[PDB]
């Protein structure tokens, strides 16, 4: 639709670039002179996507491709837009004519209004591919003082890996194993800032321990190929030599309800000699 984001999925802490596009901007609406367009954007909670205030680029593109880049201000004048930011939301008002009644229009023909801006994904975002109103924003664009536009929505997305650690023979769930997560580019996950996934050295990696249920949950990752690296085996088990590949997104296995952003790899462990005896 008319509201889009730059990536199909994100990791927590990533910059999300949003684009709002409105292609029907002309000088009359009904028989009424258009003297402004109002763009209102209601974002998710800032605990989910935190708007970067002041990040806007506002343009008008005419039918020939000519671009006018607008600048911020309250004056009713060509080349301007007014901004109000409150509560993680914003409203942009673009004056369209020098006066409100019949001329003194600033722009001619059929124009496209584009607003680009950014936000930052935070820890409250929900993972997966389902209907997620909490991850969704809505932008409306209306002439003059109308509020009838039903708006354009987009949902930011991320993924989750639920690791289950078992004994390869008995299939029992095993507590106390320690893993780190590696990406496809040689780096290790540091998720110590709960609002920001980071990738770096192994020494700086976050260590995850399998719980009483054998599980580790890592929530808030971009699609891609990851590798589960065992740092400590459960008590009595041999340390696994090699990592286990886990795909999140296209190509995923072990999905929950066919959702390739909710994956459930099982890692098998091998009892060490003393434990079979
Ligand atoms: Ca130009
Ligand atoms: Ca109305
Ligand atoms: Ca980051």
């Amino acid at each position: 639709g008319g509201k889009t984001v730059d990536q199909k999925t994100y990791s927590v802490g990533d910059t999300v670039k949003y684009t709002i596009t409105y292609k029907n901007a002309v000088n009359y609406h009904g028989t009424e002179k258009v003297y402004q367009y109002v763009i209102k954007d209601t974002m998710p909670s800032a605990s989910v996507v935190d708007l970067n205030e002041g990040s806007y680029e506002v343009t008008i593109t005419d039918g020939s491709g000519n671009i006018t880049t607008l600048t911020q201000g309250s004056e009713k004048a060509t080349g301007k837009y007014n901004l109000l930011e409150e509560n993680n939301n914003f409203t942009i008002t673009i004056p369209w004519a020098a006066t409100n009644t019949p001329d003194d229009f600033f722009y001619k023909g059929i124009n496209t209004i584009t607003v680009t801006y950014t936000g930052v994904l935070k820890s409250g975002a929900k993972p997966g591919s389902a209907d997620l109103p909490e991850n969704t924003n809505i932008a409306t664009i209306n002439p003059n003082t109308s509020n009838d536009d039903p708006g354009q929505k987009v949902t930011v997305r991320d993924g989750q890996i639920t690791i289950k650690k078992i004994d390869g023979s008995t299939k029992a769930s095993l507590q106390g194993a320690i893993f780190v997560l590696k990406n496809a580019t040689g780096q290790f996950l540091n998720f110590n800032d709960t609002n920001n996934v980071e990738w770096g050295t192994e020494a700086n990696a976050t260590e995850y321990t399998t719980g009483a249920d054998g599980i580790i949950t890592i929530t808030g990752l971009k699609e891609g190929t990851y590798y589960l690296v065992e740092k400590k085996a459960p008590l009595g088990y041999n340390l696994l030599d090699n990592s286990q590949k886990v795909i999140l997104g296209d190509g995923a296995t072990d999905t929950t309800n066919s959702d390739n952003l909710l994956v459930n790899p099982t890692v098998e462990n091998n009892k060490g000699t003393e434990l079979p005896s």
